[PDB]
Order: C-alpha cells, then sequence, then structure tokens
C-alpha cells in the first residue's frame, strides 16, 4: 500500500517521517486512525494519517 502527501509536515522529533506534498510514502503498519508509519525515498518514520491519501 502507497499513499501521497497532500500537505507538507515538517518532522519536529526524531522518528518523524517528513513530507512535502506530492511524495508517495510506502505504508508500513496503521499505528492509530492519527499516526502511520511508512517509508519515503530511503527514509522511515512516522507521520499523522490526515497528511495523506490514497495512491495505491
Amino acid at each position: 500500500e502507497y499513499v501521497e502527501a497532500l500537505y507538507q509536515f515538517d518532522p519536529q522529533q526524531d522518528g518523524d517521517l517528513g513530507l512535502k506534498p506530492g511524495d508517495k510514502v510506502q505504508l508500513l503498519e496503521k499505528l492509530s486512525p492519527e499516526w502511520y508509519k511508512g517509508s519515503c525515498n530511503g527514509r522511515t518514520g512516522i507521520f499523522p494519517a490526515n497528511y495523506v491519501k490514497p495512491a495505491f
């Protein structure tokens, strides 16, 4: 499963996966309704679920 970032998430804590709009992210785990774990361009971390939409 892959998702696409719609909004810029600026990371603030170690383990956060920063996102720029258009970035496609491999979804590794849905931790809760509010936080996902994923990978993008070689980086792995967590990000809020409402920054992204389905891609494939």
